[PDB]
């Protein structure tokens, strides 16, 4: 492209900057209790700053089974709980058949089962992390009803309205407090889509089943909209479908719109060169830019979701609709699992630094101002300070991106010219850069040959190509503006981060925790919660076989891979958060571990 001026005004907050776009989802194949997807979550859970959220999990009725009625949840709690280990939160879809039990849903004793199943679960899980918890899940009919086989069981129009009473009165009989909504579909023109356009004529002026009443709840209105490749198709599509429900129906006029599966592409298994790397994060980015400037800064729209915590298959490890790459290693003893890092995961972790306010900023071309319809744009926020380890922050998140399209000939110009930082103390800046020359994980695994099982070292070297491109903190010039002339390739992320320093330094880091990986290798993973402030620059993790540090690049992500020459993993490990003035905070609690013959 020609050159692009990016102008930022840090004096100029304009309005929130809500962050909706913090989950992801999956469908176990026809698995959530692996020691794949153990790995699979302590990743999602590892991105700072809590920036993903939300797991959209189908299929969590299939982990309950029944006895008569008696329900064992064994299983629902095992995955539940590994949910909440990682900080994470289900994106409930009430969805199963309890192993075989419900077939029927105009069969009223299956319908007056489904509540007491619906009731018994929520209370179950009120009592097992607390009512102001649950109270925070997404529950959510079950997936795509218009357009799923659903086999053995039974789901008429009728069947589906009365599945959602049940569904309705459940959460309600259990607290007033849960958040129920659907139907999770296209809503395709009418006459197509009769279950998904039927719930939403339900629930504004049907019959409740069980009570009598006139309309039922609706907490939130989710749809499936997906780019087919085309970034700015997905809120096209979106706002046609608001519109119709607006228009239809007056009482939705302010009910929350989630697209809970936002993806470029249907398909989530086909293997795409442009989803193994810096090309499906940039476009992710895109598309969250293209909703916060041109829909959110009038419908009613709440949340998007990446649909991409999936496991990959051999022989398309990196190629797959996935946040991780993974790497089923079947000639070791025994045979274990290894997952990379792809680079839209690690672009969570740059949007997670984006702040509570959004900044004025203007991107042109020659003069001619250009919104985030385009392949080049920006997202800017401030944050206002808390505390004592607190305070000011802007965040620049700029995006270079056509799609689903890389040419590794096509490169950008930019000229920044960030002004407007309020005076404060120790004023820094620090830039994060992610292209497919220097941050493709994919790219390193293809330069050395595809290896079916990578070696030790061989997954070192492609685990050295996750984070981005980081530039040490340097002093901001005085009078609060700073220009940068950065060449960015298409596809490219750039992060500029100002940040004053706080009076105290970071907090502790907590729950810190070690997955074995095989002989001599292990996942840290840790929790950010009482760091603080997003000011880091690395964290510093130590070994005591007493201790030293375990060298490593700067990286912000919470989860580190320990895979020294030596295979000596054995002893305890620690770690702390290091700022951006070289200031530490204290030490995690340790934790132990011990290879044994
Ligand atoms: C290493 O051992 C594992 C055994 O766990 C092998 O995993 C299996 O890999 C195949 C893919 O080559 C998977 O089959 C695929 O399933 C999907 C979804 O149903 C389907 O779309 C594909 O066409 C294909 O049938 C299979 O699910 C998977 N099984 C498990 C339990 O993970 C892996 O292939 C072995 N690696 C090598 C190189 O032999
Ligand atoms: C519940 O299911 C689990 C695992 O599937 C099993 O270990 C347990 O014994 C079951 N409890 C029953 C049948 O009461
Ligand atoms: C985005 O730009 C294309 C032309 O490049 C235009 O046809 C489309 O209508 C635009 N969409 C929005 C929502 O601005
Ligand atoms: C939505 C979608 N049809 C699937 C896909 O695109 O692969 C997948 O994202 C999800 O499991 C479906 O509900
Ligand atoms: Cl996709």
């Amino acid at each position: 492209e020609a050159p692009h001026l990016v102008q930022v005004d840090a004096a100029r907050a304009l309005w929130p900057l809500r962050r909706f776009w913090r989950s992801t989802g999956f469908c176990p194949p026809l698995y959530v209790l692996s020691w794949d997807q153990q790995l699979n979550l302590a990743y999602v859970g590892a991105v700072p700053h809590r920036g993903i959220k939300q797991v959209r999990t189908h299929w969590l009725l299939e982990l309950v089974t029944t006895r008569g009625l008696s329900y064992n949840f064994t299983h629902l709690d095992g995955y539940l709980d590994l949910l909440r280990e990682n900080q994470l939160l289900p994106g409930f879809e009430l969805m199963g058949s309890a192993s075989g039990h419900f077939t029927d849903f105009e069969d009223k004793q299956q319908v007056f089962e489904w509540k007491d199943l619906v009731s018994s679960l929520a209370r179950r899980y009120i009592g097992r992390y607390g009512l102001a918890h649950v109270s925070k899940w997404n529950f959510e009919t079950w997936n795509e009803p218009d357009h799923h086989d659903f086999d053995n069981v039974s789901m008429t129009m009728q069947g589906f309205l009365n599945y959602y009473d049940a569904c309705s009165e459940g959460l309600r009989a259990a607290s007033p407090a849960l958040r129920l909504g659907g139907p999770g579909d296209s809503f395709h023109t009418p006459p197509r889509s009769p279950l998904s356009w039927g719930l939403l004529r339900h629930c504004h002026d049907g019959t409740n089943f069980f009570t009598g009443e006139a309309g039922v709840r609706l907490d939130y209105i989710s749809l499936h909209r997906k780019g087919a490749r085309s970034s700015i198709s997905i809120l096209e599509q979106e706002k046609v479908v608001a519109q119709q429900i607006r228009q239809l129906f007056p009482k939705f006029a302010d009910t929350p719109i989630y697209n809970d599966e936002a993806d470029p592409l249907v398909g989530w298994s086909l293997p795409q060169p442009w989803r193994a790397d810096v090309t499906y994060a940039a476009m992710v980015v895109k598309v969250i830019a293209q909703h916060q400037n041109l829909l959110l800064a009038a419908f009613p729209y709440a949340l998007l979701s990446n649909d991409n915590a999936f496991l990959s298959y051999h022989p398309h490890p990196f190629a797959q609709r996935t946040l991780t790459a993974r790497f089923q290693v079947n000639n070791t003893r025994p045979p274990h699992v290894q997952l990379l890092r792809k680079p839209v995961l690690t672009a969570m972790g740059l949007l997670a630094l984006l702040d509570e306010e959004q900044l004025w900023a203007e991107v042109s071309q020659a003069g001619t101002v250009l919104d985030s319809n385009h392949t080049v744009g920006v997202l800017a926020s401030a944050h206002r300070p808390q505390g004592p380890a607190d305070a000011w922050r802007a965040a620049v998140l700029i995006y270079a991106s056509d799609d689903t399209r890389a040419h590794p000939n096509r490169s950008v110009a930019v000229t920044l010219r960030l002004r407007g930082v309020p005076p404060g103390p120790g004023l820094v800046y620090v830039t994060r850069y992610l292209d497919n020359g220097l941050c493709s994980p994919d790219g390193e695994w293809r330069r050395l040959g595809r290896p079916v099982f990578p070696t030790a070292e061989q997954f070192r070297r492609m685990r050295a190509a996750e984070d981005p491109v980081a530039a040490a903190p340097r002093p901001l010039p005085a009078g609060g503006r700073l220009t940068l002339r950065p060449a960015l390739r298409l596809p490219s992320l750039l992060l500029v981060h100002v940040c004053a320093r706080p009076e105290k330094p970071p907090g502790q880091v907590t729950r810190l925790r070690a997955l074995p990986l095989t002989q001599g290798q292990l996942v840290l993973v840790w929790s950010d919660e009482h760091v603080g402030s997003k000011c880091l620059w690395t964290y510093e993790i130590q070994f005591s076989q007493a201790y030293t540090p375990v060298s490593r690049k700067p990286s912000t992500f919470n989860l580190f891979v320990f895979s020294p020459d030596t295979g000596a993993v054995s002893g305890s490990y620690r770690v702390r958060a290091l700022d951006y003035w070289a200031r530490p905070g204290p030490f995690s609690d340790p934790v132990p571990y011990l290879e044994v013959p």
